[PDB]
């Protein structure tokens, strides 16, 4: 017993998924944006660290 | 010796809140992500229910052992 109500509404509940996937592909892409944005700051970060020391300490430490 | 002088001191501590910027931005899109899927949860309940409620009550029964 699917109506056509029922098809109708099930189209529709598919629809309404498919935009939270949406947001969520949305979400996701932006994360791995800030990630890569925080990747950058780091490799400032280690490079202002490594500058303070004595070169043979820094040598050392980069293996 | 180190050289450490108050510029290089500076600057760490304006790298160090540059990434905690950064850090917050990523709490917050993992929030969003968490309060996203949690509505998608809740719409999955609604469609799964339109489905069990087509069939004949004895099937809908049946499969929900």
């Amino acid at each position: 017993h699917m109506a056509t109500r029922d098809l109708v509404l099930l189209g529709e509940q598919f629809r309404e998924e498919y935009k939270l996937t949406q947001e969520l592909e949305m979400l996701t892409d932006r994360l791995q944006l800030t990630l890569r944005a925080l990747e950058d700051e780091k490799k400032k970060t280690d490079t202002l660290l490594y500058s303070v020391l004595p070169p043979s300490v820094a040598n050392e430490l980069r293996h």
